[PDB]
């Protein structure tokens, strides 16, 4: 008779996934990450 | 008699998938992530 | 009748991957980590 | 002048994607990977 | 001028992604990685 | 005028990502890992 987050819960828990191959010079970016926030990410800025 | 996640849950639980293969000169950029924030994601900005 | 997480509870626990191959000269940026804070992740900046 | 891969050269580099989302009793199974051998692929054999 | 496997390579990169979620009871199997073998990728058997 | 792996190598470099996020009573299994071998990746057996 468990509970598995039942009532209000927020319940968030999925898959990301973020992938990037390449064969050569690679000067660019490959963004993964949660990043929860505002400007989130590291990039150049 | 389980609840898994009943009543007003926010069952939010999917699967998110990024994939970019190159060959040759990457420059550019491949985005992926949640990203949840306001102007989210690694960029240049 | 345990009770994982029910209620008011905020569950958030999902796989995040980040993943970045490459053959050569590789000068950019690979982003990834959770990055929970504002201009968060490390970059140029 | 360079040469990506120029020749004779096997390129192989897609991008192949599983994804299985399921709310609910999950007994059965889920196959990605690649697999590159007779009888590949872990399942129940 | 530079050759970034050319000539008779064998150039295998590509982006493999496996990914599976769900509520509820998991009884059943998630299959990913490569397993280059015979009978690869652990399972019952 | 670099030589990133030409002539005959053999370039085996990939993303390979294996993935499973579950609310619940998880009995069953998760496979990933590269496995190179007979009968590879850890399973019941």
């Amino acid at each position: 008779g468990s509970n598995f987050g039942g009532g209000g819960s927020y319940n968030d828990f999925g898959n990301y996934n973020n992938q990037s191959s390449n064969f050569g010079p690679m000067k660019g970016g490959n963004f993964g990450g949660r990043s929860s926030g505002p400007y989130g990410g590291g990039g150049q800025y």
